[PDB]
């Protein structure tokens, strides 16, 4: 009775897809507009003039069509789906410098791409700081579920927030040792403000309640440089899924979240008729937020009082410090599938923090170098023209998945007292391993029976009381060919170097490439890039860095 009936839970998504013969079809116009989302009026950039950008709705196998038009003046675009799997498909991934060039003012992209997992997850911009300005939205499969509800609220966004823009802040993020600072927070793209006379303008998110009923919310972390903890006051969390692999329901009183990961969650409408707050608080090891307790909104139950702020308590968790994930115990995908890694390549690929040059100007590292690659030649571009490049430049960052079907195990370490949400294009990795301080290869232990899987997780890090450090492991089959982004979710990191292209299956290329939708856009860029300055890319030392993304 359902659009994937004969699929269910069970199904294997990764080797079978329903045929719904059915094209969800969306038109995004770029554009450069302002916002008060909290009441004080700021310049943003936005899908079709909304924050969030509007959701995109499909059913688990439909096609999706997104035409996508640069109505900007001053940025290129692209346009990435985050956690879709772009199975023989890595020319829709919407990475530039990678996938394509970017999309400049005037000119359009059709991205294509098969609806071949459900759940929830969103789209943003993959140029530069563009989605932190304001372009992302969300991305809703119908599917499946591991736990029944009766409504479905769809995306709930996290995001941070300050008045200047990250674009503004940039210059002085790449000449800073200490991270960034923010001002708020936005839950769905709503908070009030008090301001410097206490005045309050804005508003809070908002959402009712009729008590015995089951919410579904698909909270989305969409922040620049935070990683929070949700929670509900009095009301605990039915953890349903992780990105888009649905999971053994577990309940808890909060959820950790970094950027870049979601977590479908059903809150049952079971305490006293009332106004209870629902919290955001960005987690202080690796936030900095000048305000912490006030990134807040409203649950309100049919028969509370009406136009009055909840007085409820924080759940007591515990504190709101460290930078965690839920455990691999916690996290079980509902689909069992093992980590067949023997035979696999291994890889590791150390997390540093270094100046660079005059100014100086600190880049992230990963494996090594700063990634320092090219939106006008993009890596699909340099394999069509030498189909078998082997020379491959430190400065490319380049992992090689040459083998179909065969598992790389890729450790991510740093010495750092600094965690970061790593994300990788093009495949669920399975998680085998996270921890603090020093990897021992000796002593640690992977997971590797039916380990957490997902698009997006972190490398936890000690405090420096507790030495610093630490890493996470992930293997992924090399099942997809193409080239594929592993990086800090953090847009900052990324943009400084903090990504590395796994380039897989390179002699199949050709299995998707197509050199027109290439050169269309790449040709439409190098002509803006001859009569507007913020066309060319600057990667020089003395100035806004950017590393391709
Ligand atoms: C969005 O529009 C603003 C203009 O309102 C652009 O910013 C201006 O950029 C020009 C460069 O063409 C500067 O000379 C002006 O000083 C800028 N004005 C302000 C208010 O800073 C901005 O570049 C646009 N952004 C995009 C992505 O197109
Ligand atoms: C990132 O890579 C580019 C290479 O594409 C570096 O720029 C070149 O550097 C040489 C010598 O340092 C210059 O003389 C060339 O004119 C530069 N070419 C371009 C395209 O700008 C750049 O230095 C690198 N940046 C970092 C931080 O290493
Ligand atoms: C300012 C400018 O050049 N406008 C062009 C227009 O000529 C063209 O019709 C349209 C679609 O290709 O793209 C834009
Ligand atoms: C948050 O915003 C999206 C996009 O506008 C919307 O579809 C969704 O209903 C919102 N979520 C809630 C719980 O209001
Ligand atoms: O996806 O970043
Ligand atoms: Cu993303
Ligand atoms: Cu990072
Ligand atoms: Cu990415």
């Amino acid at each position: 009775n359902t659009p994937w009936q004969g699929y269910d839970i069970n199904t294997n998504y990764y080797e079978t897809i329903p045929q719904t013969n059915v094209v969800r079809e969306y038109w995004f116009d770029i554009v450069n507009t302002t916002a008060a989302l909290d009441g004080v009026e700021r310049p943003v950039l936005l899908v079709n003039g909304q924050f969030p950008g509007p959701t995109i709705e499909a059913n688990w196998g439909d096609t999706v069509k997104v035409h996508v038009t640069n109505r900007m003046e001053n940025n290129g675009t692209a346009i990435h789906f985050h956690g879709i799997r772009q199975l023989y498909n890595n020319q829709m991934d919407g990475v530039a410098a990678l996938t394509q060039c970017p999309v400049p003012p005037n000119s359009s992209y059709t991205y294509v791409w098969r609806a071949e997992e459900y759940g929830s997850s969103w789209y943003h911009s993959h140029f530069s700081l563009q989605a932190w300005e304001g372009v992302f939205g969300g991305i809703l499969i119908h599917g499946p579920s591991t736990a029944e509800y009766d409504h479905d609220l769809g995306m709930v966004f996290l995001n941070d927030w300050s008045h200047q823009t990250v674009d503004e802040m940039y210059q002085s993020v790449l000449e800073s040792q200490n991270p960034p600072h923010f001002q708020t927070g936005l839950i769905n793209g709503s908070n009030i403000w008090v301001t410097a006379d206490n005045q309050t303008v804005g508003r809070r998110f908002q959402t009712e309640f009729v008590p015995g009923q089951r919410y579904r919310l698909r909270l989305v972390n969409a922040a620049m440089h935070t990683h929070f903890r949700f929670s509900i006051d009095n009301h605990d969390l039915t953890v349903i899924a992780s990105d888009f692999v649905p999971i053994v329901p577990f309940t808890t009183n909060n959820v950790p979240i970094g950027m870049g990961q979601r977590y479908d969650i059903i809150v049952t409408a079971n305490q006293a008729p009332d106004n209870y707050w629902i919290r955001a608080i960005p987690q202080s090891f690796c936030s900095d937020n000048a305000n912490s307790d006030n990134i807040k909104g409203v649950l309100h139950y049919e028969g509370a009082a009406d136009n009055s702020d909840p007085t409820s308590t924080k759940w007591d968790y515990g504190d709101d410090i460290q930078c965690l994930d839920f455990s691999l115990d916690e996290l079980v995908p509902w689909l069992a599938l093992d980590a067949d890694i023997g035979g696999a390549q291994m890889a590791e690929s150390d997390v540093d923090f270094t100046p660079f040059g005059d100014v100086p100007l600190y880049l992230w590292t990963m494996g090594g170098n700063a990634l320092n690659i090219s939106w006008k030649d993009p890596t699909l571009q340099q394999t069509f023209e030498d189909p078998d490049k082997m020379d491959w430049k430190a400065s490319q960052g380049v992992i090689e998945a040459a083998i179909p079907n065969k598992w790389t195990v890729l450790v991510v370490q740093t010495d750092l007292p600094v965690p970061h949400p790593i994300h990788l294009h093009g495949h669920d990795f399975y998680l085998l391993a996270q921890g603090f301080g020093q990897f021992n290869p000796q002593n640690v232990t992977l997971k590797t029976h039916n380990p957490p899987r997902r698009d997006t997780a972190l490398m936890t890090a000690a405090t420096p009381e507790n030495g610093g450090g630490g890493y996470m492991v992930i293997g992924f089959p090399a099942d997809n060919p193409g080239v594929w982004l592993i990086h800090c979710h953090i847009g900052f990191h990324a943009t400084e170097g903090f990504a590395q292209q796994i380039v897989e299956r390179q002699s199949e290329f050709n299995t998707f490439f197509s050199e027109d939708l290439l050169e269309n856009t790449c040709d439409a860029w190098d002509e803006y890039a001859k009569v507007n300055p913020y066309g060319h890319q600057y990667r020089a030392l003395a100035g806004p860095y950017e590393s391709g993304i």
